[PDB]
């Protein structure tokens, strides 16, 4: 509301751009390796398959 | 009524003022901490609940 203390809007708003923040570093990622799913925690499934068949 | 020895009406006076005065202190409280359960003696239930709560 009109509260000093603690203000929420702030709080939504970082929470906003840190998902921006995040999605950002992960297309920083995709861009700089060149690899949609460069590691296992990308998609551990399709990183053992494609380990495999490399 | 006529007495000279004391007056109720300056006790009755006396008595709004000093409840104006507990107003205004309770006000100077609510603004200079931002808080109107700042403490245990302002409400102790919600006072505990904000206190788990934090």
């Amino acid at each position: 509301l009109n509260s000093i203390n603690t203000n929420p809007g702030a709080l939504l708003a970082l929470q906003n751009l840190n998902s921006t923040n995040t999605e950002l570093a992960a297309t920083q990622g995709r861009i700089n390796t060149g690899k949609k799913v460069a590691n296992a925690k990308d998609n551990g499934a399709i990183w053992s398959m494609a380990k495999m068949q490399s």
